[PDB]
């Protein structure tokens, strides 16, 4: 039953004051309030939850906030109480992240509505259909990449998706698509043996004898699999974990790490800070 | 290099504003801000870190904050950058929590100075001395419980300690001393899944798969009152009773250490009969 | 591709020898091997996995193991490689544990087959039907408790279920049913405030200010909610968790704790040891 | 009050039988038994705890084991009930791992005796003396790397140490000394989400990592690589500046080294090709 207000701007004196004084004048009751000023990047970040007053003027509240935010170079986002982001999940053949996200959605852990599942293969259509989520198979003609991506983007625009989740979508995103999805597409990949580009990175992990397998959830930008880190995690493994078992634990940590990231994002907790994230 | 300001007051529209607007008027540069408004207890809590301005008038800041607060019924605490709380640790025969606290103090993980170890027994004297910390053995005469507690309170006062840690001190505090220490005395005890002679032996027989510990502030309710931190340690069938007791010590050490850390970092607030930890 | 062999007997010299020597003679290749001798209870426990030989005489292997076990008073259980326990899940109105178990079943985390969902209410039928699992609503007539339980027990018998999971089934089991289900029915309940019998235990935990909420999975016997502990766990909570949030964390820890217990049981890991369990 | 027997040999039908039937014939009462057959390396590993019989012939047990093992190519180690490994800790200027190891030893958590602290610098002498442990400062003459290592290796032999712990010892060991300490020297270093060169924590700060980690391993010719015993990580966030990351770095180095030393001294670690099995 609370509104969420996120704000960010160049560090200066009065950055908490300008949000806090305006919220008081507007008779908005602060239920909780978290903020961070990064002394290296020079950026200020604030998350505030509040209970609206009766006769709440949303339009005039935004406009009055836009006015005061000008002096600070401040940008803000305001999210209503019942807000459920519309999401598009992109999938290839691996169904583990898709299954986990839809399960967490269904039990009410992730307060989002998945409006489509988009794929380069037809394989996961039965899974999407069982969940009653519209499924789209846009096969790639290698000669025409922009054509495949226009169809993907068309679904994202037609459904009004405000977040795209890459749940082990294996087709490489063009640089034009990456710019188009900037700041609202979350990807997940494993983080085994940093700096090993072999086709069997889990067999390589087994042979090296690691005692952990890892994963990173990040925002998409032009750097392949890099770009802003949202969440990282590891799963304990041991000698009795053969390659298939290691692959299996990898799927677990991908699942968990992606869900955490997606949760942080939809809860309005994640901010971009130069090339990294603050999570409040 | 940063000051810490904590505020606690009844919930009202503009409780954040009173602190933040004041901080802004005083040219105190805020580096981070955490707050919580408890809708059940009707209390608002805020913890703020800030960098002082050049030529910071500390008396004028405190004075200017006390005037703004009277209108809100607000209680604040302002802690300077280099502040290290003076601490008295009370012990009986068990050394696990004292060892763990003095170790964490020595390596810089708990920013405090242990000015005294007080005990109702002589046994841990050598340990306190090896660490070069004054040790006080105030024996109990069962007739004169107020007499022993008078000596304990003298040391706490003379050393000027602002925190008392009961690191498995096994003599019951009186209602009078409990009142005196309300809000700045931290105790640790075990938490199992039992009530009698051998609690760990009863855990073993019941077949529990965890042992736990609770750190809390002291009040008149024995081993209850305001909870600061709780934790558990995984155990299995291979843990015999003595292994169980050993794990119990580990989790008492870790949980107490956490709670002491929260307290000295100015993160704990009393909220009716519980705590908020920011 | 491995057989599972579990044995237990009164403590004596040569308890590991009698199983290990017999596995050698039978040309059963041990892949891994765990044992424990409880010095307080006087009980020995062994779990062994092996690869069978070509032309594996299962009947005569059991018979010859039965023969040698006599001197030790040893009981054993032998599980074929591909074995998937048939399971009946019992439910009332809380759907969180049922959703969790069926999700974990479907993704292959729990190698079991749920052959029925049995209920004292009609509410969770749609959830069972969506998974294509037969559902049974056996309403209770307070005058005829043995009548409701005969129907439950009939379903368990007819489906050939070898494990029953009480996934927040709230109807009290009779002592007759408890004896009947002894050693193969697993229950889950919260472990909030030991020895507080009030109707709102999570509101009581809130007011008292706990920083953890807990759960216990146990085998069913005549002692209500007590009886052999298989698994216990806790979830961190804090001051910002109101009662409903705490109740929600309770569900999480009930889900995880039950699933670990059920996993231990179906992997042939759990032994009864006097009034407690050994998990190898 | 229990003996510990570890064995490893090539994988064959009857590897468990040879140890267990022997233990039985010798009236060794088995209290706990864990084994693993690695189907990729072709090696079998077993760790058994047992209670000795009255009037236990230790020479006759070891001898009779050695005879049965001949037909299996089997290596075994038998540790007496109250055995406390003699340990040498090597250190440079960083005191976090040394502090943590000496604290854990003093409180009974690591059942070992630190017989010596050896260093390439004099800085941590007071720390070792406070614990009443012999401290040795052997400065490096860069023209005589064999000269410094001869004095280090002397202390290790004279003290009779069976474990060397490199507690952030920063001098590069020679292939000769590495070869010498194979399977009984444990080293600790950091592991990141992976940053070549100057200021790895500053690089990790800029990259926005959300964990820092560490790796305890046995020492061989490959620098900061060689058989991994234990790994762990510590959660970090945006509020951790570079020097906060360094502090967390230290924490996880401490925890990870202590776990690995613990596994080693409890006879739970086995070499398995270029890896470890931890039972």
């Amino acid at each position: 039953d609370t509104w969420i207000l996120t704000a960010d701007c160049p560090s200066m004196l009065g950055t908490v004051d300008v949000v806090t004084r305006y919220l008081f004048e507007q008779r908005c009751y602060v239920t909780e309030h978290h903020s961070f000023d990064d002394r290296q990047s020079g950026r200020f970040f604030i998350r505030v939850e509040f209970r609206q007053p009766d006769d709440f003027d949303e339009a005039g509240f935004r406009a009055g906030l836009a006015e005061r935010s000008e002096a600070f170079g401040m940008a803000f986002e305001l999210t209503a109480p019942n807000h459920r982001p519309k999401v598009v999940i992109m999938v290839s053949k691996a169904d583990h992240c898709l299954n986990d996200l839809l399960y967490r959605q269904r039990i009410g852990q992730l307060g989002m509505d998945v409006v489509a599942v988009v794929s380069n293969h037809p394989d996961l259509e039965p899974l999407a259909h069982w969940h009653k989520i519209p499924y789209y198979h846009f096969a790639l003609d290698p000669k025409d990449k922009p054509g495949q991506e226009r169809k993907v983007l068309q679904v994202i625009e037609e459904t009004g998706a405000e977040l795209v989740i890459l749940a082990r979508y294996m087709q490489v995103l063009s640089p034009e698509l990456c710019r188009r999805l900037d700041g609202w597409a979350i990807n997940i990949h494993h983080s085994l043996l940093p700096g090993f580009k072999g086709a069997k990175p889990y067999h390589q992990a087994y042979n090296k004898g690691v005692k952990m397998v890892g994963a990173t959830a990040h925002y998409i930008n032009n750097d392949l699999d890099e770009g802003p880190i949202i969440a990282q995690g590891v799963e304990v493994v041991d000698h009795s974990h053969y390659p298939e078992d290691l692959i299996a634990k990898g799927r677990d940590i991908e699942c968990l790490t992606l869900a955490r990231a997606v949760g942080y994002h939809i809860e309005r907790r994640v901010f971009l800070n130069a090339n990294r994230t603050v999570v409040l």
